[PDB]
DNA sequence: GGGGTGTGGTAG
DNA sequence: ATCGCTACCACACCCC
């Protein structure tokens, strides 16, 4: 057991947070594709006409931690039985759920004590532990195969299960259906033989967000090829609101209350009005709104594929840590800043950077939330604070930083009791040239 | 027109 | 027990 105040916490959080596995797994694919691509013109340009290939594991954490299962779970029945991914058993994530499970309304991030709840009698939830190393290893086949097919002009890396793959067709060639059912099967089978058992489903089309809502549709361990010239009120009946990219819970709740609850996409098809669309979410995640439901991609997302190095270039550096944090004086709280100061400094100097900016940000127990919340060791209910500071002459200097950092602390005024989580951020990057003369 | 801050949301 | 991360866009409200 390792406490906050132990100087191994860091370490040992990140190594068992999923979350964090699931951050750095993306940075490191990001960094990977800039470094492999320093010299490739790798971008699609206006000349091209493209289909989007959107890959994506099923029940990724599941049915890799299933395959590597340990003896104790030697009988359990991927097809039959309810199957989550946790570490714990009462108020603990489930990072992953078979579709068993879902078959019963269990959901990603629900907790073990709610998705418990949800089986009829006689009915066991199976819990599996993370197996980290080789969701990474799977993930690596993964992409090796998708390489190795030498079909995509360009793959780009959206996380460890998840790659939106992109094929140039020139217009001398007659793309069809069965051609791209063909490359959805092959894709499909080589994932499947090369990663020894894990099934990827794929969405199919000529936008981002049509190919997205193809992928939600081909699953579980399917396909799905819908262009724009396919589309039909039957293919938008299928959709909720929040299948939509960028639509999470808070739009969802503004688009029900504006547009009398609707339950499809088709319903929100018919009702809305680009103006009160606008009114409802806002300006530009409206007219995103608008573009998806006529397939249509937004500028924003249509950047990945016309400048992928600029998008996928980092622009910040932060860790958060809003679990286990219990300090009991600022001599434990400033030494943990510091800790924090130099494990993103490492990351800092590995891409050869300075910063010129940063930000500390805090959450603090609401007056009237129980010291020790439902979650053990969770940070309950809260509130935020921010504060950032710009430091002048770009710098990597431990020194600068860990006392700016805490002296932003200081200014939030948080006693160390209260305190129930931490964020610490570089918010601006400046490269670092071989010309150093003042 | 240019600049800034803290907060809020979504992704994956 | 249990590991509630992190990047980045968008916005409302300030300055000039
Ligand atoms: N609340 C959540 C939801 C997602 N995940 C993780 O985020 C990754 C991507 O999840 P996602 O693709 O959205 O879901 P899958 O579990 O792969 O299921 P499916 O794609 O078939 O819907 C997976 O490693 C999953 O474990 C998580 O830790 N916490
Ligand atoms: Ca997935
Ligand atoms: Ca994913």
């Amino acid at each position: 057991i390792v406490a906050c105040d132990d100087p191994d916490f860091l370490t040992s959080y990140f190594a068992h947070s999923r979350l964090h596995h699931l951050s750095a797994w993306k940075a490191n694919l990001k960094d990977k594709f800039l470094n492999e691509n320093i010299h490739k013109y790798t971008k699609i340009t206006d000349k091209d006409t493209y289909i989007i290939f959107h890959i994506d594991f099923d029940c990724f954490f599941a049915t890799v931690a299933y395959l590597c299962r340990s003896s104790s779970f030697s009988a359990c029945d991927f097809k039959r039985d309810p199957i989550v991914v946790c570490h714990g058993t009462k108020n603990s994530d489930i990072a992953s759920c078979n579709y068993v499970a879902r078959s019963y309304g269990i959901k990603n991030g629900m907790w073990v004590s709610q998705a418990e709840k949800m089986l009829p009698n006689g009915i066991k939830l199976i819990s599996l532990p993370y197996t980290f190393e080789q969701f990474q290893l799977k993930s690596e086949a993964f992409y090796s195969t998708l390489k190795r097919l030498n079909i995509f002009n360009l793959i780009l890396p959206i996380s460890i299960d998840e790659a939106v793959c992109v094929r140039i067709i020139p217009d001398n060639i007659h793309n069809t259906n069965t051609l791209n059912a063909r490359l959805c099967e092959e894709i499909r089978q080589e994932i499947f033989q090369g990663t020894n058992g894990c099934t990827v489903s794929i969405g199919c089309s000529d936008s981002l967000v049509l190919a997205r809502l193809a992928l939600k549709m081909a699953k579980p361990n399917g396909y799905n090829i819908t262009f724009k010239s396919n589309l039909s009120e039957e293919f938008w009946s299928s959709f909720k609101l929040d299948d939509l990219p960028g639509v999470g819970h808070s739009t969802l709740s503004r688009l029900e209350s504006t547009f009398d609850s609707p339950h499809s996409l088709n319903d929100l098809r018919k009702r809305y009005t680009l103006d009160a669309l606008k009114a409802s979410v806002g300006s530009k995640l409206g007219m995103k709104i608008h573009l998806a439901l006529q397939g249509q991609d937004d500028e924003e997302s249509l950047k990945i594929l016309y400048d992928p190095k600029e998008v996928l270039q980092r622009k910040s550096l932060s860790i958060d840590i809003n679990w286990g944090i219990r300090f009991k004086n600022i001599t434990q709280v400033d030494l943990f800043i510091e800790r924090g100061c130099q494990y993103l400094l490492e990351k800092l100097n590995e891409i050869n950077k300075t910063t010129s900016q940063i930000t500390l940000k805090l959450m603090r127990r609401c007056k009237d939330a129980p010291i020790e919340p439902p979650k053990y060791m969770g940070m309950g209910r809260c509130d935020s604070f921010s504060r950032s500071s710009r430091l002048g002459i770009p710098t990597n200097e431990f020194g600068i930083i860990a006392t700016e950092m805490k002296s932003l602390y200081r200014t939030l005024g948080c006693p160390p009791m209260e305190l129930r989580g931490l964020a610490l951020q570089f918010n601006k990057l400046v490269d670092v040239g071989p010309d150093n003369n003042q």
